[PDB]
DNA sequence: AAAAAAAAAA
DNA sequence: TTTTTTTTTT
């Protein structure tokens, strides 16, 4: 016979006999009390861009979560990602780049000083075996940045067999949401950042809201934590051989959907072609901008006057003086 | 043999035999008569929002019953069931919140009000050994508010193990329906609050109506009480610093399944970021649309006139005023 | 030897000492003619609304039967039931609404006009018990009306013990089936009504008609009588504080299965909330469809000349003028 | 001491004192040659409709022998055992319908023209009482048609009195061949025909031919002769109160096991609610298949022309016409 | 506006 | 002696 009618008790002694039968079965942190879950405290790796994550409120993306990236095409994609990779690298922790549409070239990224050497990468045909080979590296593994580009191509395993211009309703997302229903309980235990990159499809016909979608379905926008899209416009001719002659591309960066910070904040980044992110480039833009440095005519007047008035002013010699750079960020963060 | 033919005599006192025939196999509470089954009344706990409870009738969730929630992306479905855990831990009540998807930040939880160390919770891999650790914390238990998210998370064992982009035809569903049958009769004998949230999928091809569903199968809908969907779209920008800032996003919460007061009763409540349900903010604001205070210029004019026309009107002294809460909304309900 | 090679002779005196050597074992009432089978004639109960037992051809459910409801969520499976029990409460019959889904609410049983103190209840909590107390009740009792509620929730014993995620095969229609073949024969010997209501789930593949179906195996919709299920579509706004406000929900009524009538013939039936069956709601719109009543501008013309152009019309009168409606239902019946 | 090892010599006088010794010790008819065994030609009843007798070779049910019908719900499974009924009943056989799902109205019947004075009748509780109530019946009585009813309701007695719920394996067809084995040779002797009405339970994965199959064991299968299956799907609306009305049912009849005559040829019958086999409607339907009678536009023209273009063409005269049946019928027989 | 193919439990 | 939906694409 069964345990008769009960109420909960007015004393609470009961539902300790509940946690030392749960501690039989299912291991030793299957129940803590939130004050002595020490791990589940945010924890922040930087994307290089001081103006990148001046917008991310707590300074760079949160671990153990989902990140993802949109927008439109030629608009700064790979590069962000790139500048994480280095970024992460940059303390040891091994970084795992896998592709879907072949497009990474290794001499750009030897021109953001990233190691070839010690960088993961694998060109998988189908999207399932890609897929497949990012989950079984993040696992028992202990390497620190995944990330999957271009989710538009990775094609799934039945419509790579058949002819082309065959019917094949509801392929793509089920194979993405039915991977990421396995990935999810995955990676917040091991502290790692995965983002997903993508590209952009239209929706024909509707009377509210923008246009644009994400293809890949609707699973990934509910599981990430933080989604950052970005829109490139225009470029920027610098004084190359004294003509002008375009050699940066101005783009900007807004946070779309956040949940560590408030949202919406936006961000300005230049880009240079074959550069990538020009952090010198903004250091000293936007340092004038909240006035920790001065604002001046030709000279911006500190102890040093060697200042131009050009897109190159410091850059010259902040390279060979690092030592600034501590003083004059952190005051917002 | 048996006994003989059998039709009910007319004179009642052979339902008496049964009932002490009843009673002597399947204790007391078996069979009684409606008039004095005492308990089978509705008690009801509140939500913060007098906005939101004066949609649902009777005044907040219904005891031991299923009340469950679901929306778009990012709408403020998490900070409605943090509210929920902290008005019910207010009162002593254990609570516990089990996760699904890792999102629950600690920081968040202390800006809600909500105490971090008389908070159970779990973060489970596989949602089966989840939802069987939310079970057994009930029955035993004397908890009074266990809350799932994410029901898309929890995924069964029977692909938590196998490859990715396997045939699992009907999975999801039949864990979700065979632990809800387990858990249907137990939850109405202790009185206990649960909350189920929830995500949204497609559907391909309906000539009618709506294109929207939840996952997780039909057999959740029909065992609930309460059905709430939030649809956040736009946000507020207020005098942050001065400027139009991004300071608090726009939602509203309509009713869809509702069986203990009138249906369909919607609610407008508007939420801040790092700060939830703006209670002082709803309050002045439904309190001029009964007039139970007044509607003016720059001055809603009381016997003490310390009342400004901006966001910040008169919360500044009403936040240590206690005495306007009470003699302001039980006049509706 | 036993007796010898018989034909049938031709002269009928032999069965008479059949007749007397069954007559000899099995009691009186074991073979008889259906000529003087007086009790085999069908009786007949009402069900509250006349436009759902007039669409049912005899006048309601047959006694001694098996009365089952279906159909899709908050569509007024649980109120047409609670009407059955009020109209069979009426003439002292007593009757006994079993739980499974803790659902039934006493105020709403108190609104519509069943007594609360003469109403037999039970919530069980394995479902084998409760059709136990069920079966128990029916067979020495002189009770009018059985119900049973919800029997996607009449949970397995096999079941309510184990783990969740268990493997399970067939345990939900073995059990219903198990019951039902011992219920069967025991309740038109009693002349009795039994009321199973049920819920909907769906089934995988199948390229012919309608994808849904019924739990609980396929042998309740054998051994029953009559089948009715609704669905529920729109909503009526009303006068409600002279604005649009959810005050109505419209309903339809369709029989599927009858073999007392001619079947397929479907019913209209509106349901407020809190309310339930109007009778005087549908009245008026039944009697002016063939015409019994007037159909006219405002005002339909009678002995009083008070009648009303809106969803209120004659209402406020014929609820002092009880003997208006003996006379505009009999034409059709 | 006994005889030796014999073979049979090639003189065949000896077989005559084996024939001499047996016929000493179990009477006249136990050896009967092949020739002089007159009883052994099979005697045909037919069935109402021609379209269903038509189909099964012989021209109806052959005496002596089993016949079981089975099929999905509502499929007329009672209404051809009501015709057969009938039928027999016409040439003052007696019949005898036992119950075991209390189904039979007796004023279906009476719609049916079989007479309801002459019709034997029983519904016992127990099917061990009912199959004794049919054994007794048969082998003294000069009954023409026994026939029981759905043998899914014939409950043993092991769980008439037991628990609900309790394990009972293989007790079901136990009975049904304990029963059969016992009435198998008993009914040819008498010639009596005897029908099996049946219903369907599903059967838990075989991947190959029909996932259904009838109750009752495979002990049934064997001892049939007929075997027939009603598969009832749409209906037709008639020009009912001038009006598509729901009048008509449509189904099919096929034969699945035959012996006296070849397979798998199956029949098409309508059907009116309240009004059973239409064989004037498939009269004139058969007959212009061979094109006996006229097949034309608005009138087939014979010696009267009173013949409509409808559901209702020729079945108001040919009522009081019956030399038009003997011409459509003998020449396909 | 038109679209498909999937299984493992007693 | 059945239990159960999964998901847009342009
Ligand atoms: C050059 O090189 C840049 C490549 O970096 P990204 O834009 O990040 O990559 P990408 O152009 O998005 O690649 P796509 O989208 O597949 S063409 C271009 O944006 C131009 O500025
Ligand atoms: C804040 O408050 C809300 C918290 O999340 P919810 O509305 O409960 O659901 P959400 O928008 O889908 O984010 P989730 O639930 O973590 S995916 C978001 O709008 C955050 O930006
Ligand atoms: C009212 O009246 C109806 C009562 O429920 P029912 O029609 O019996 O079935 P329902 O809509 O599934 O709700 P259930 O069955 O109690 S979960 C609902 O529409 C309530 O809103
Ligand atoms: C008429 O004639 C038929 C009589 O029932 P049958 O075809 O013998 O079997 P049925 O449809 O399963 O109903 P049952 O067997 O009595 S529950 C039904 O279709 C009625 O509507």
């Amino acid at each position: 016979e069964e345990i008769s009618k009960k109420f909960g008790a007015e004393r609470e002694k009961a539902l300790n006999d509940a946690l030392k039968l749960i501690e039989k079965d299912f291991g030793k942190g299957s129940i803590m009390r939130l004050g002595e879950r020490a791990e589940q405290k945010v924890q922040v790796m930087s994307s290089g861009s001081l103006a990148l994550d001046i917008a991310l409120g707590s300074g760079g993306y949160p671990k153990g979560r989902i990140i993802e990236i949109y927008g439109p095409e030629s608009s700064g994609k790979t590069t962000v990602a790139l500048h994480a990779v280095a970024q992460a690298q940059k303390e040891g922790g091994i970084a795992a780049f896998i592709d879907a549409e072949h497009a990474l070239d290794p001499a750009y990224a030897a021109a953001l000083g990233v190691n070839i050497d010690e960088l993961l990468l694998s060109q998988p045909d189908s999207g399932e075996q890609g897929l497949e080979i990012a989950g079984k590296l993040i696992d028992s593994g202990a390497v620190d940045l995944v990330v999957v580009d271009s989710v538009a191509a990775l094609v799934p395993r039945a419509e790579i067999d058949g002819d082309i211009g065959d019917s094949h309703v509801g392929l793509q997302a089920r194979m993405m949401s039915q991977a990421m229903r396995k990935l999810g309980a995955s990676i917040n235990k091991t502290k790692t950042i995965a983002i997903f990159i993508n590209q952009l499809r239209e929706k024909v016909g509707v009377m509210f809201g923008n246009p644009e979608t994400t293809p890949g379905g609707r699973a990934l926008k509910f599981y990430a934590s933080v989604r950052l899209d970005v829109r490139g416009n225009t470029q920027i001719k610098g004084t190359g051989d004294q003509k002008e002659t375009n050699v940066g591309k101005e783009t900007k960066i807004k946070v779309v959907k956040n949940k560590v910070a408030p949202p919406f904040k936006e961000a300005v980044v230049e880009i240079m072609y074959g550069e990538g992110i020009s952090k010198t480039g903004e250091l000293l833009k936007i340092a004038s901008d909240l006035d920790i440095i001065k604002k001046a005519g030709a000279w911006y007047s500190y102890k040093d006057e060697k200042i131009g008035q050009g897109s190159e002013n410091a850059k010259k010699y902040l390279a060979e003086h690092p030592e600034i750079f501590d003083e004059i960020d952190k005051q917002v963060r």
